[PDB]
């Protein structure tokens, strides 16, 4: 019974003359934490293959969520609000980041793994992969994030337009951590193999979240193969997650704590960045900048609006803020 709001109807992109395609990932974490990413200085390496990049990877180790569960924290990321100001029913009420960012003429396609885009992705091409059902991936009705790189190809090369492809990913989500990784993540040992994870010690629940996260890990990693040796694409990879997790601390299970009292384990969260070589050379960021604002600076779910418009090269928009764009501090004139 309340009005909609169309937003941002001049946007369009302004590329430099003669630019690459450009090819932008949002991998959309569920439920991985900060406190329990190798990257962050975790005492267990969870992150190996990104370690492995070095400096080839931007890492965030002050970044906090929107909201501490799913249905909060996706709508609120993807629309203007920051969390101070979100409201569920205005932001149902208004064009989002990803209606904004297809009406500047990009190709937006979503891709889903984690149960349902939470309204996000319904005017933007989108697919739910998990019904596939593959017997290599899936199991009672979820599936190893690996299926979503299964559709990947399609949308890379389905034309020549600028795109933002998001893969919104299962990743931590429990109580079936189990079911996250395998054997090849499974270094964290001994483990709680069953969704009944009262009935499993605190150490091996956490044994068995450090595995999932081995399978965040290599997932990125994965996507980034995909498009590191594309010379004639910039491409940028995106990954932060949604919220984080308590493993037991305190008594504390699972996410949702209410967002004032949550502990740090569920609204510290983990966000990398990855730039392909014709990004790096094209695209007008000043990387030694970048790295040092990611070290000292915290950032948020609020940044990640105006993030994503920048990386598009999205002009005319008055919903764009470029103090809340985390690479316009570093983005040359
Ligand atoms: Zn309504
Ligand atoms: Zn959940
Ligand atoms: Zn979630």
């Amino acid at each position: 019974n309340i009005p909609y709001t169309q937003l941002d109807m001049a946007v369009v992109q302004n590329r430099p003359a003669g630019s690459l395609r450009r090819f932008v990932v949002l991998v959309v974490g569920e439920t991985t934490r900060a406190a329990n990413w190798g990257l962050n200085g975790y005492s267990r390496q969870t992150t190996p293959l990104l370690a492995a990049r070095g400096d080839e990877i931007v890492n965030f180790p002050q970044v906090r969520s929107c909201g501490t569960s799913t249905a909060h924290s996706l709508p609120c990321m993807f629309s203007t609000f920051d969390r101070t100001d979100y409201d569920e029913i205005k932001a149902e009420h208004q064009d989002n980041l990803l209606d904004i960012v297809q009406r500047a003429g990009v190709e937006v396609t979503w891709l889903e793994n984690d149960s349902g885009c939470k309204g996000v992705c319904g005017k933007v091409p989108n697919t739910d992969v998990t019904s596939l059902n593959l017997p290599e991936y899936c199991r009672n009705g979820e599936c190893l994030d690996n299926i979503l790189l299964t559709k990947f190809d399609e949308v890379l090369n389905k034309n020549d337009k600028d795109a933002v492809l998001i893969l919104h990913t299962i990743g931590s989500h429990g109580p079936t951590y189990y079911e996250r990784y395998t054997e090849a993540e499974r270094k964290f040992t001994p483990t709680c193999d069953t969704n009944e994870i009262n009935k499993c010690t605190r150490a091996t629940l956490v044994n068995t979240y450090d595995n999932t996260v081995l399978y965040v890990d290599q997932f990125i990693d994965k996507v980034i193969r995909k498009l590191e040796n594309r010379d004639d694409l910039e491409s940028v990879v995106h990954y932060v997650s949604d919220h984080g997790e308590s493993l037991g601390e305190n008594g504390m299970y699972l996410h949702a704590a209410p967002y004032a009292i949550a502990p740090s384990g569920q609204t510290h969260i983990p966000m990398v960045m990855w730039f392909s070589k014709a990004f790096r050379q094209h695209g007008g960021i000043d990387f030694q900048c970048l790295k040092q604002k990611a070290a000292e600076n915290e950032y948020s779910h609020d940044h990640y609006f105006s993030t994503v418009l920048g990386l598009m090269d999205i002009s005319n928009s008055q919903t764009y803020r470029k103090e809340m764009d985390i690479l316009a501090a570093c983005r040359r004139p």
